[PDB]
């Protein structure tokens, strides 16, 4: 799982996409993903 301010996704990354409770998934740029 990923953490506050975490990166569930983006181009380049290959890693989990789950972002920790209370928190969601938000597309930064077509290669940064952040969760808030």
């Amino acid at each position: 799982t990923q953490s506050h301010y975490g990166q569930c996704g983006g181009i380049g990354y290959s890693g989990p996409t789950v972002c920790a409770s209370g928190t969601t998934c938000q597309v930064l740029n077509p290669y940064y993903s952040q969760c808030l």
